């Protein structure tokens, strides 16, 4: 049949960007988020997207924009959680859910973020978050193959998105992180 | 006028091994966990304990051992989510609250482990929260200077050998006294990390 | 105008697979090594090549492949030395006397390899290699911008029972083809907002 | 009965100064370098060097480099720094290994800039990068010999070679490198 995507996050910013380069005569190209009714958070609802979308090629996870800035020493650990909650452990659930829906050749495109190695002060959340994503997809990448699993890490949306099309693409790539940064780690 | 140190799990294991050896005439050393009747992953119980202790030198947090192993697709998220509040929300709760009451010169050192790097099928709750103390662990050395922060990330090979308390609690020891170390973490896996 | 590329190391393997696929009729694709007369570890002639091409877009190196097998205690030292001239040294070369001649959005991108990070008996020279070539590229993405500089890590690219040793052990289930290493390199040089990155394209080698 | 140390660049900087920590009583502690007519990046200079010493427990190498944009340093120089410090560490590791006793241990040092990104250090780093890496194939060549690396910052020379001592001590340490910078990595 046609070649079927499914972007988490993918109704607005680098999601949005990626859908419009990915909509073809010859795939299908499902976006989801808050806006249409999926809270990646919650695993009910995770799991009744899934349902209703069957089985498909390539999942990409953007979703979890949020995150409660300042020191260790002052920032509420409530919202940090809530952070958590919606970058990681979406990405989690999205993963957990997702997987057994991806056809042969399928592969996994999770986000990171330069947080996770540019030592930024006020930035713990983001940066732990994405560490932990990252140490995530490598899991996954050995637990799942040969389904592929990849993140992508950011630091204009055209050259991001580029680079989910190649994590998308490369059959010989898994387990890796790729960054997409300006070269801001520098 | 003595050195005052908080050792948070210290009650078993490497902490209670540390503890031992961080006994002497000029310190003093309080010992924590859930059998002392502190729970790390509750911020009032944590922000209570260290009102008790008042200033102190140095923290050290080996607690939260349990993680509930297996694949992404089988582990039982509000599991996954129970060792995140323990291990990492913990060492955050502890550096948080902890952090107010450390004298100048003094530092903190959390724990991580190898899993953070070692790429293990069925770990990747303990990766995930052992990757986030490292990175978390990082920030607090650049926001709390020129207080301290380091990990010590302990494994179990190369050496021939199973490791030892004391060969751990020595890692700590090293984070602790040497004052030109920030933002480091400490490898002490007998070569696991080799592959 | 057209667009010019340099593939050192560019007349076979991964070189000669992305020259083919960079070969169009709105392209210039120079590749160039030992077979054409350009011996990439001898400075002069590294001068002598690029004052032969003038200005152009993006350098890739992949030149350098050869290194002694062995254990440290074993290798010849002196041999050791000569596969560094080439793979690491070549490249410093390379972007030394290149760097000059690169047009406004251009970019270098360098070949390092998976045994720079995962932890091989018997590899060590590679892996010292690999590791120096990582470390210089992010460096040199940082001396030349806005000009880009990033590295590709390829891992095991296509006797046939090693091959089968391998596979099975990666995650991906197959070993490379030089084309999917190839594609890293057009990503490298296609994307503006990439510098100062090392892409690893190992089938999940680094995995253990 | 005694344990031995051989500190290659032990003449001066961190070497001297861990040198004076590990004297003592029960110990003996050998020290070389370019000022006592050791060339480390000489391998006939190497090699008979540990002939002279022979059997010993620990190998500790704390043995310039040319600064620069690396279109503007001169390559020639650039090798030259390589060979002393990354080469030299290579061919104490090749040629004192055989030497080493049970229970022995090499720790050798890299520095910050191997992972700290800075203009005009490429020599330096692409070097304290090669180090690294060696440093965790040996570790895995040579095991049950432990093999780590000190990698410094820009600080006190005790609390360095607080470092050292430190990898010497610790027998469940092999493979890892030690940052002792001072807290520059953090940026």
């Amino acid at each position: 049949d046609k070649t079927v995507y499914v972007v988490l996050g993918g109704t607005s910013g680098i999601g949005a960007e990626l859908a419009k380069q990915l909509e073809s005569e010859h795939t299908i190209v499902h976006v989801a988020s808050r806006q249409t009714g999926l809270d990646i958070s919650d695993e009910k609802s995770v799991y009744h997207y899934f349902e209703t979308i069957g089985a498909f090629d390539h999942l990409i996870v953007t979703a979890g924009s949020y995150a409660p800035a300042g020191k260790v020493v002052d920032v509420e650990v409530t919202q940090a959680k809530y952070a958590f909650d919606t970058k990681f452990w979406g990405a989690v659930l999205a993963a957990k859910h997702g997987a057994r829906y991806l056809k042969q050749g399928g592969s996994i495109t999770l986000t990171s973020g330069m947080l996770s190695r540019k030592v930024v002060a006020n930035t713990y959340v983001k940066a732990a978050i994405n560490a932990a994503i990252e140490a995530t997809t490598k899991v996954l990448a050995k637990e799942l193959a040969p389904i592929r699993v990849n993140a992508i890490s950011p630091g204009e949306a055209s050259d991001i998105a580029m680079a989910y099309l190649f994590a998308i693409q490369n059959s010989y790539m898994t387990g890796t992180v790729i960054d997409v940064d300006g070269g801001a780690l520098l």
